[PDB]
RNA sequence: ACUGAAACGAUUGUUGUGCCCCUGGCGGUCGCUUUCAAUGCCU
């Protein structure tokens, strides 16, 4: 029902290991929609854990009910991001 | 687990070494301490 249009301007400058060859790793130049949403809404709506241990700490938790980080609290809060 | 979690292009290093503000130069030239004067007056 409610669309934002949210205009992003960088303050500094943003890293993301999207692919690595040899000394240099780079950023690709749309920010996907996942990376955003635990942006707007971690912490405020999904849960922010300090600290992980185990497989819960190199395993991704996008889309699993069975742990906190889900993007799934936000299918429930009824709301998307679209990627940028 | 935000393509996620932590993340020093760093460590060491003398703008250095030699160098005469040097050489030449007459404070010089001209210039009368000058001009006038009773050892005097009386015995």
């Amino acid at each position: 029902t409610k669309i934002y249009r949210c205009k992003l301007t960088l303050h500094d400058n943003v890293f993301f290991a999207s692919r690595e060859m040899g000394i240099l790793y780079e950023t690709e130049k749309y920010f996907h929609n996942w990376a955003l949403s635990y942006a707007f809404f971690k912490g405020t709506i999904i849960p922010h854990p300090y600290g992980l241990v185990g497989q819960n700490a190199q395993t991704p938790a996008y889309l699993d009910r069975d742990r906190e980080q889900n993007l799934l609290h936000l299918n429930d809060s009824g709301i998307y991001v679209f990627p940028a």
